[PDB]
Parts: structure tokens; C-alpha cells; sequence
DNA sequence: TGTGGGATTTTCCCATG
DNA sequence: CATGGGAAAATCCCACA
């Protein structure tokens, strides 16, 4: 049967969430394959069907129970924190460019969440899967705008209370839901929703892109701990490591680590450490190893930097 | 006649103002000569008079024209932002301990200022000197003998509008005013106020504690060129200098400066620079000079750190 | 349980084509 | 203006003694 597939995920790290106060037009959510001279965007495709379809995109939480998120989608073809796009008759690929992730404040979560949930139930935006189980009957909206009963409003209030610390404002996910044309012509046949990879706010220090701005000594000796000053982007002192790796011909990689205490991390932006061994010098010619920053929690690495090892 | 003397000024730098949200008991404003062992506080003394008196402490601005400040005084013997203590009848020296400088937010400056002005007019806490000249007749006349009139209120409102646009929230000053009895019982005879030195918010970037945490090089050639990585507390890229200096036997002070661009200041917490040339490019005995950070708008310097120029 | 200090959130603003 | 990015303003929280 018909199903929805994500052709290109969004980039998990690097994108910055914007609060309302920061204004609009700060850049769209890049796709996973996007580089500086190849602006790519998230892309989905509907398979086993060539015809008209309606695709909606919602921001969902990153917890075990995938629920709605208080952050909003903004940009072209966005309304009330949700994106809606026409999957054309012939071309079944759909890209999402110029999308922004509006970062709600901790205070204004509840209200926002409530509204979103309400709109979902009022528009059939997967009220059963995301808002609450017993609301699954509100998916068949019929035409467009409906009316809600007080019992339905109090279930929404209940899940609006659910918004406890299980709401993580530093990570969201894209959920894409397709809709096939009904016998009446309306776009109501719901396909299976597909969740994308988790997008992390680059302003979160636990999930920012690690980067070595510049290093003190570009080379060193295998003799022992030679002190090096490394200027980097924002890292957390208790979650950061400096890894020297060496790619080998057998497929394996040699690992060494710089020696430093969390106190040696100066105000999250610089590290003073000591270089490790190699081990020893067999080939008296210098060796071209690499060095990078590695986050201990998620094993995320920075772009490599060419380091050199000297003998006696 | 009798007058007021500042025995010990408040500490100019290093004290952190606190917002309402940060709660109290974060530390008291120390005097200039305070250290770890043996604490010290601002101290005033009434001279050419022995007996009962009352001393008030107000927060004033550091501009050309002295005005009331929107920041408040909190702590021992504080109310409505003003500190009120008694002096005497034997000891004419009063110290002020457990004082805190409450940092108003920018949103609540105007209203706060207005209120302060009003109070200063009603209690006679120097309205002519601090609020507006024509309000000089509102001298301390009685606990209720003053209800402000409409023209006075409009003068206060216009002064608050104009002074909100000028107020620097990173610096305040203490103004001490002494009041002596009036052959009646109340303390109305106003001794001339005395203004203290400026007090800078150590959390503000333009007044933060200048400190060199560490350097990757402490020695250098007397010829200028060596690159040094310097890890420092928060500085501003366009307002910071690295100053080498040496005190001479004739009392002269030679100075050179590290060469760097604002882009060489890394996230306010690191500076990569090139070392300057020494006094004489021809020397034999190594020369121990000092190196310090200096703020361009301040001449305020960090602690001197040794640096050995080598005769090459 | 007070005292500092660091780090996080929110907001503001600049550089650049 | 459209984008990025750095930094200031306001808030929260933790270590330590």
C-alpha cells in the first residue's frame, strides 16, 4: 500500500532556535546533506501513489511518548506552528525550505501547548497519537472547521498539565503526516505518520556543534605531556574530551587523549591540556595524527585538526 | 561648622549587584580596605559635633549632574532603597555592613526612579540636589507636613523621563547625608552631603574583574613578534589592551603593547596576540617586566603578571 | 544556610552582501 | 532586508564551608 518516506532528514545539530523577540528570517532549517555551497532542505516522498496529496509537518517531543511540542514551525506555508504543503499530482517528492523553529519561553509553554492541542483536535492533526489516546475519534474532521465539547476541552487541559519536565525545549522532531484524497475529493485518508531524526538547538551547550577555533602548538613530541592551549566554541567542563585519533591501514584507529581537569576548561571556551603518547617512535620520521573535541555524553565530535608527532 | 567625613570608601570594583530574582544574602558591599581576614565596610564620621544624629545613604548616579539612581540599597537598616542609621550620642563613627545593591531591570527603571524621586521630595532627602533644582525648598520639614502638589508631580515625572534615558545601570555612588537636631527633637539641621567613590557592577562587562587567568608563554625575546595565548576573565573586544611595562630606577615606566585585532579576542575569554619589542634590543641580564590587561575606557588594570625578556 | 561564583535563558543588536 | 552570529540583560542554580 501507500506509505510516506523521508528522503532527506534535517540536520540534527547546528541550527539555532529563535525566540519570538528575535524576529523572523534568521535562516531555514537545513537538510542533513546541506553544506555551505549546497543549501539542502528536508525532503519526504510518498510511494505507491502518483496523485494529489496533502502533507502536514508538526513539531513533536523527543520522549518515549511522542506528544506535541510547544515550539512552533514558522515560514512559508506555516500556520499556528504547523506546516501544510501540497504533494503535487506527478512529482511525489516534497521539500521543506525556509522553515524556522520558534523557541517558546518556559513560562508561555502551557498556553501554547493547550492551543496547539486544541487546534489539532479541531483540525484532525493526529489527536490520538500526539495529544491523547481517547481523542483518536477526532481525526475524522469531515470537512474543515469543527466545534469541541467541554469534555474534549478538559482532556486537552489534562495533557496541557502533562507538560512537565518531559518537555525538553532543546530538542524537537519533525513528524510528517500524509493525506490521500477521499471519495468526496477531500484529503482525509490518513497515511502512517513518519517521525524524523531529532533536531537539537545549537544554543544548548549540551548539543551545540563542537569546534576547535585554533590551537597553541600545531605539533609536538611523543616524549610526554606537552602543554597546549586550545580555543574552542562553548563546551561544558564535565562533558568534554580531547581525542587524538590515527586512522590505520587495517581499518582500526589509534586513540589517545589529552590530560586535563574540568578546571582546565576556562569559562567554557578554552582548554589547557597536555599531549599524550603515540606510542614511542619506530619510524623516526614525524607522524600526521588528528585531534578533535569529543562530547562524552552523545559521543559527538568536532571537525578534525591535523597534529604532528616528533621523535627524540 | 560641623561636617561629614568619609573614613573608608566602598570597594570600587569586585562587588556584584543582584537582581530581585537572585534573592538576598549573596554578600555585603565591602569597604575599600576589606580583605579575607578582618572584614571592612564603608565608614563615615561626623566631625565638629558630638551627640545624636541620623545618617542616610542614597544611591546616586556617576554622570555630570548627580541624580537619584534606580538601583536600591537593601539589607541592614534599609527601606525603600535608602539606608537610615543613627549616630552617637558618644561615638560619631558609623559603618555600613550587610549592604546590597539591588539591580533594577531596564523595564522597571522609570517607575522606580519616579517613586524614588517622590520619596526624596516628601522626606526631604535632598530633592533640590538630586531631583530638580526648583524643588530645593522641599527641605525636611515633618513626618506628614508634605503632600506633593500637581506641578511638583509633573516636574518629577519629566525629570524621571529625562533621567531614564541617561542612567548607567553598571555604576552607582553612595551619598551620605547627616541630620542634626534643631532645638526641638527632630533631626532637621542638614549637614552638607558627601558623595563616595563610584561602585561598579562586577557582573557588567564594562566593569568586570580584569584578570589574566593564564598565559602559554612567560618568557620572550627582546625582539617583538612572539605569539602568546592568554586566558582571561570576560573582556570586551573593542575595549581591551594587553600592556607590558617596566618600572625604571629613575622612576620612569616603560610600556609596550601586545599587537592583536578585536577578532583575535575569542568569545570574550581569550586573546591571541603578538608580543611587543623590549626597551633595548641589546641586553645581557634577563629583564623581568610585568604584563597586565587594561580597559581602554578605564585605565583599570588586572593584576601584574611577571614576564621575562631574554637577551636572544 | 550564606556567600560567592558559574552557567543558563532570554533578549538585543551588529556585520555583510 | 535576509541571515547569521556575538554579546548583554535577566535568571537560575551549584559548590563549599
Amino acid at each position: 500500500g501507500p506509505y510516506l518516506q523521508i528522503l532527506e532528514q534535517p540536520k540534527q545539530r547546528g541550527f539555532r532556535f529563535r525566540y519570538v523577540c528575535e524576529g523572523p528570517s534568521h535562516g531555514g532549517l537545513p537538510g542533513a546533506s546541506s553544506e555551505k555551497n549546497k543549501k539542502s532542505y528536508p525532503q519526504v516522498k510518498i510511494c505507491n501513489y502518483v496523485g494529489p496529496a496533502k502533507v502536514i509537518v508538526q513539531l513533536v517531543t523527543n520522549g518515549k511518548n511522542i506528544h506535541l511540542h510547544a515550539h512552533s514551525l514558522v515560514g512559508k506555508h506555516c500556520e499556528d506552528g504547523v506546516c501544510t504543503v501540497t504533494a503535487g499530482p506527478k512529482d511525489m517528492v516534497v521539500g521543506f525550505a525556509n522553515l524556522g523553529i520558534l523557541h517558546v519561553t518556559k513560562k508561555k509553554v502551557f498556553e501554547t501547548l493547550e492551543a496547539r492541542m486544541t487546534e489539532a483536535c479541531i483540525r484532525g492533526y493526529n489527536p490520538g497519537l500526539l495529544v491523547h489516546s481517547d481523542l483518536a475519534y477526532l481525526q475524522a474532521e469531515g470537512g474543515g472547521d469543527r466545534q469541541l465539547t467541554d469534555r474534549e476541552k478538559e482532556i486537552i487541559r489534562q495533557a496541557a498539565v502533562q507538560q512537565t519536565k518531559e518537555m525538553d525545549l532543546s530538542v524537537v522532531r519533525l513528524m510528517f503526516t500524509a493525506f490521500l484524497p477521499d471519495s468526496t475529493g477531500s484529503f482525509t485518508r490518513r497515511l502512517e505518520p513518519v517521525v524524523s531524526d531529532a533536531i537539537y538547538d545549537s544554543k544548548a551547550p549540551n548539543a551545540s556543534n563542537l569546534k576547535i577555533v585554533r590551537m597553541d602548538r600545531t605539533a609536538g613530541c611523543v616524549t610526554g605531556g606537552e602543554e597546549i592551549y586550545l580555543l574552542c566554541d562553548k563546551v561544558q567542563k564535565d562533558d568534554i574530551q580531547i581525542r587524538f585519533y590515527e586512522e590505520e591501514e587495517n581499518g582500526g584507529v589509534w586513540e589517545g587523549f589529552g590530560d586535563f581537569s574540568p578546571t582546565d576548561v576556562h569559562r567554557q571556551f578554552a582548554i589547557v591540556f597536555k599531549t599524550p603518547k603515540y606510542k614511542d617512535v619506530n619510524i623516526t620520521k614525524p607522524a600526521s595524527v588528528f585531534v578533535q573535541l569529543r562530547r562524552k555524553s552523545d559521543l559527538e565530535t568536532s571537525e578534525p585538526k591535523p597534529f604532528l608527532y616528533y621523535p627524540e
